[PDB]
């Protein structure tokens, strides 16, 4: 039993709400919350500049300092670091950003970061401003992340759509 509350079960381990991680997080306390973080983990918008305004810029003090002693990560890798005020820690994963050409394929080696975390709080990855599909997403999250995952997904015509097309 845990504290997420209110969430549509998926499969087995995948459950989705129409909600703001920002706010679920703010709530919830949990161990892991995920950013939808870039390879330089400037949380400019989206997730990360969300995320990062909720913790008053500490998480970008506590980036950049990481990014100054271990150099960027890898499109497709995370680090771990603190959750701040928002959960005890915050997993930093890099989707691919089709913007910039990256590899789709790169989304289920983002996805994979999740199963060294029991239960995970997390978007979905790669889409909002990284470009892709959010249906395409969700569909490699469920087949590729095996723990515990609540994705809060902020617009609520995306949710009911991930939802009602969901196979
Ligand atoms: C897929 C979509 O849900 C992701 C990508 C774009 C923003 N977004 C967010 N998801 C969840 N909580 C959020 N808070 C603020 C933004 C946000
Ligand atoms: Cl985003």
């Amino acid at each position: 039993v845990n504290s997420f509350s209110g969430y549509l079960k998926l499969t087995d381990n995948v459950y989705i709400k129409n909600a703001d991680i920002v706010e679920e997080a703010k709530k919830v306390k949990p161990t892991v919350v995920v950013n939808a973080a870039n390879v330089y983990l400037k949380h400019g918008g989206g997730v990360a500049g969300a995320l990062n305004k909720a913790t008053n810029n500490a998480m970008q003090v506590e980036s950049d300092d990481y990014i100054a002693t271990n150099g960027p990560l890898k499109v497709g890798g995370s680090c771990v670091l603190s959750g701040h005020n928002l959960a005890k820690h915050c997993l930093h994963v890099v989707g691919p950003n089709v913007n910039k050409g990256e590899d789709i394929q790169l989304l289920k080696s983002a996805y994979e970061n999740f199963n060294q975390h029991e239960v995970l709080l997390a978007p979905l990855l790669s889409a909002g401003i990284f470009g892709a599909d959010p249906i395409h997403s969700l569909r490699v999250c469920v087949d590729t992340v095996r723990t515990n995952v609540y994705l809060a997904v902020f617009d609520k015509n995306l949710y009911d759509k991930l939802v009602s097309s969901f196979l």
